[PDB]
This record gives structure tokens, sequence and C-alpha cells, in this order.
């Protein structure tokens, strides 16, 4: 059984490395009965195009941002809301515990032919722009690229900007020409997708912390034996933990490289951004009241139950 794994990120990126190591484990443990090949750098298309391919079995596995899964499986949008997690460490507790399992299961048990197996870390997303944004007010009227999810367009509009949905690969040229004034992402993406060449101001809003599911086509999943399925579950969960260490290293390295390239990291009070997005959490969070209560209550400890 052959697995093609699609990635939007370039070779060497922390997700890519963790995933190729996971694939090596699959090959070794199955004595070659499962083979694995990585297709990085967006060679198999945009994240939305790849998810479509996974649904019909043309691509066997991928990792994508949860941001673009929302339009396919609405119930995952609980993790896509602005400031749903208080910080990066809080998100990690969630994806490692019971609520993380529940949300993976909402993808798997959906009618959309995907099996969700683990969560990769993509840090926190902050706004980078061609001109400095030092306050909520400075964002007014700016065209900021977001991922293709109505939630993020509403979010950016609530912050007084103009959210423009675009595929990952379209951002570089749109920035170069001023078709957009900025975008929002973590430091490794800002660096490794070369967006810093056009945007030298990075405002640390941390407005989203979007986990990234690793998914398999359910068509492919159903061709595995139960023992192979257990192997896949095991090594996917191991990859969630391995990628965390790679992520922390890469994020810190990327921050330093970006500063050396002349990117200014601008600290801001998050409160005005939190307040501006209350309407978005009210709109999209109405049906997630219980989950939000449970998420908010995860704090000092590291329990599984939440
Ligand atoms: O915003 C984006 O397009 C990209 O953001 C990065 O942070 C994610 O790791 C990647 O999966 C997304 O495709």
């Amino acid at each position: 059984l052959d697995i093609k794994f699609a990635e939007i990120h370039p070779a060497g990126y922390p997700t890519v490395v963790a995933e190729q190591n996971m694939g090596k484990k699959l090959e070794q443990a199955s004595n070659g009965d499962i083979t694995f090949k990585m297709f990085a750098g967006g060679v198999l298309g945009s994240e939305k195009e790849v998810i479509e391919q996974a649904q019909i079995g043309a691509v066997q596995m991928t990792r994508v941002s949860l941001g673009i899964v929302g339009p396919v499986v609405p119930d995952v949008n609980v993790f896509n809301m602005p400031f749903v997690f208080r910080d990066h460490d809080h998100m990690r507790k969630i994806i490692d515990g019971e609520i993380g399992q529940e949300i993976l299961d909402k993808i798997t048990n959906s009618d959309f032919n995907l099996v969700a197996l683990a969560w990769m870390d993509g840090g926190s997303r902050s706004i980078y722009t061609k001109k400095p944004v030092r306050s909520l007010e400075d964002l007014k009227g700016m065209k900021i690229r977001v991922q293709g999810n109505p939630l993020f367009i509403d979010m950016m509009n609530a912050m007084g900007g103009n959210g423009i949905a675009m595929d990952t690969g379209e951002i570089f040229s749109a920035l170069q020409t001023g078709v957009i004034d900025g975008a929002e992402n973590n430091p490794p993406t800002l660096l490794e997708h070369n967006h810093f060449q056009s945007a030298k101001y990075y405002t640390l809003t941390g407005h989203l912390i979007l986990p990234e599911p690793v998914v398999m086509s359910k068509t492919t999943w159903n061709k595995l034996t139960p023992e192979q399925q257990v192997l896949v579950k095991k090594v996917a969960r191991e990859a969630q933990m391995e990628e965390r260490a790679l992520w922390d290293a890469k994020s810190a390295a990327s921050e330093e490289k970006l500063k050396a390239a002349g990117v200014e990291f601008i600290t801001v009070d998050k409160k005005p951004f939190y307040d501006a997005t209350a309407s978005v959490r009210e709109k999209y969070g109405a049906q997630y009241a219980d989950l939000m209560k449970r998420i908010d209550a995860v704090q000092a400890e590291n329990l599984y139950f939440q």
C-alpha cells in the first residue's frame, strides 16, 4: 500500500521532517508493506485542492491548517476562533488531551471521507505588513490576506481591516505588488515562504493559534488492516510530539533570522484585538458554549480529562 503525503511547506520544514520520519517508521514497522513518499513544496497543489484529492483517494495523506478545514467540517471551527486559546501552551494542553481527541473524531466521523490522526503545531499567527501597524487603529482599511474561511474574513473585518482570502502560494506576489497590504502567520512561514522580502513589520497580535490536523483519505484508511491502523495511530501521535520540539527550535531560529533581515517585531496590547473580535466569537461560538467552557477551564495541570 503506497502513501503519497502532500505538503504545502518546503523540504526541511518542521512538519515535513516530522512527517517524513513518521513515514520511515511506517515502512520499517510494516516491513515495507506500507510505503511512503513525501510531496512537499505544494507540488500536488494548494491545501484546499489537496483536501479535495484526499476525499476522493487521489492523495493518501496530508497535513493542513485547520483554518481551511472549517468550510468542509464546520464543527472544527471551535479551534479556529480568534483568541479561543489564551496562549500557545494552552493550545498544546488541549491538543494533547481529551478535547483534542474529540475534535479529531469530529473530522473522522464526518461524512467527508477523511480520518484525522494527530495535531501538528503551527505556533501563533500575527500580522505582517508593508507599513507598520502599532495599534488596532493602524490596521484600519488594510487588505490583509487570510485563509479561505468566512470566519477569518469576519475576524479581519471586525478588526477594521479587509480580509482577503488567498491560497498560500498566492501571497508572495500579492505582497510584492500591494494587492494586499499584509498577511498573518507564524515566524517560520513568514521566513520560509519569503514574505518578509515585502513585509518588514510584524505586529504580535497572536490572534489565532491554529492546530494542524494530519489526515488520511478514508478510502486509503479502509484498505489498512486493523493492526496497520493501530500502527498509523501510534506513529501519528508520536509525530505530534516530535514535531513540537522541531517547531520550537525552528520558530526561535526563524525569529532571529527575520530580525537580522530587518523585520521589526512590534509588541502590542492584545486586549483591543480581543475586544474587537468578541462579535466573531459570539457569532461563530454560539453552538460551542460547552466546549469553550471546558477549554477555558484547562489551566495549570496536564490532565487528559478536560
Ligand atoms: O496560512 C497558510 O496558508 C499556511 O499557514 C501555515 O501556518 C500553515 O502551517 C499552513 O498549513 C498554511 O497553509
